[PDB]
């Protein structure tokens, strides 16, 4: 609500407290000017109508904006004896809540609000999109909205609303839940997630499924592909450390050679050890240090040594490895440059990586492919779902 409040200023000024602005914004999440505190028998006292936690739009009829601290009390110190103040008494997650709510209950449900609302918030933002829906309706916003959409619009929702643990947990059971194991799935998101995100997944798949993550990846894999997947998931590779261990690097690179192209067979165990416990900056340097001594590289010296789901997971490992967000780009564009889409992977990509590192994935698309994700996902997709993935994207170019 916004009311106009008129007050007389005393020797004691206008008898309110304020917080905020461009240099402050870390005390109200945006740069506005807010009432903290009403001093009695001052002249915002007696009127009443000024409250702890209005924001201040306007001062003598002259809205605020951009304004410093300093700047909005020197403009309260010369607004005169006579002053005019325009005041507003998460408000924002309460405002999405009853907008969505009304989209829903809007005759032919209104979609393409649904969209513009939580394709455009953060995740945590629509954590608390959804606290306030589910306070206010006593329904949850997720199964609102499942019985609402549909298609591959409901998909691209449905996974913004879980938290990036959760939805990395609940695609990785998906991978694994009944006979047929989608590799591909699994493969794309233990080989890409960092030790922080899996440290989380295993504990969010605990609590969801009520079973080790470890576990159903036992049940479900087989061979050295299970021992591949196991170890990475275990998210404990070496972090960075502060020094280039140059002499490693080298005889990590020689112990390459000598477990594939250089003898018959393959000594997978010592290139799983490698792979999934050395550090991504050392193992980028390693694979650099590797071209030395083998005349394929890396990724060629997989396609020539293993085959079938080991191989597959190996070439996603080095990618990851080697360049995450030119990985993303180009599974993008597997996923689109053909005949239809595989929609499960599009979404997947731009619902997990749109908040964590879309620009580099724009990037290195643009600088590959000569034309944008945006105009890919474009011409690959149509209607509000098509709009959810490019707002997902976040812009041409
Ligand atoms: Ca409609
Ligand atoms: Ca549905
Ligand atoms: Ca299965
Ligand atoms: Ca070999
Ligand atoms: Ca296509």
């Amino acid at each position: 609500t916004e009311e106009e409040i008129n007050l007389t200023r005393g020797p004691s000024g206008l008898g309110f407290n304020i917080v905020g602005g461009t240099d402050q914004q870390y005390v109200s999440n945006d740069s506005g000017i807010y009432v903290s505190r009403i001093k009695e028998n001052g002249a915002a006292a007696l009127d009443g109508r000024l409250q702890e936690g209005d924001k201040i739009l306007s001062v003598n009829g002259q809205d605020l904006k951009n304004l410093l601290h300093q700047d909005a009390v020197d403009l309260f110190r010369n607004a005169g004896y006579a002053v005019s103040l325009r005041v507003q008494h998460n408000f924002d997650a309460e405002r999405d809540a009853l907008n969505i709510e009304t989209a829903i209950k809007t005759k032919g449900v209104d979609e393409v609000t649904i969209v513009n609302i939580l394709t455009n918030r953060s995740n945590e933002q629509r954590q608390d999109i959804a606290f306030a829906y589910q306070r206010r309706t006593k329904k949850e916003l997720a199964s609102a909205l499942k019985s609402a959409l549909s298609g591959h619009l409901e998909t691209v929702i449905l996974g913004l609303l879980k938290t990036p643990a959760q939805y990395d947990a609940s695609e990785l059971k998906a991978s694994m839940k009944g006979l047929g194991t989608d590799e591909d799935s699994l493969i794309e998101i233990i080989c890409s997630r960092t030790n922080q995100e899996l440290q989380e997944i295993n504990r969010v798949y605990k609590e969801m499924y009520k079973t080790d993550l470890e576990k159903d990846i036992i049940s479900d894999t087989s061979g050295d592909f299970r021992k591949l997947m196991v170890a990475l998931a275990k998210g404990r590779r070496a972090e960075d450390g502060s020094v280039i261990d140059y002499e490693l690097i080298d005889q990590d690179a020689r112990d390459l050679y000598d477990a594939g192209v250089k003898r018959k067979g393959t000594d997978v165990p010592k290139w799983i050890s490698i792979m999934t416990e050395r550090s991504v900056p050392h193992l980028q340097k390693v694979f650099d240090r590797y071209k030395s001594y083998s005349p394929y590289d890396m990724l060629e010296s997989i396609r020539k040594e293993v085959k079938g789901d080991l191989e597959n997971a190996f070439l996603n490992l080095v990618q990851c490895i080697q360049n995450k967000p030119l990985y993303f780009a180009d599974r993008l564009y597997d996923s689109m440059k053909g005949k239809g889409t595989r929609d499960k992977v599009l979404i997947r990509i731009m619902v997990s990586r749109s908040e964590v590192d879309m620009l580099k994935i724009r990037s290195e698309f643009k600088r590959k492919y000569g034309k944008s994700l945006y105009y890919y996902i474009q011409q690959d997709t149509k209607g509000d779902y098509q709009k959810a993935l490019l707002y997902l994207c976040g812009g041409d170019d």
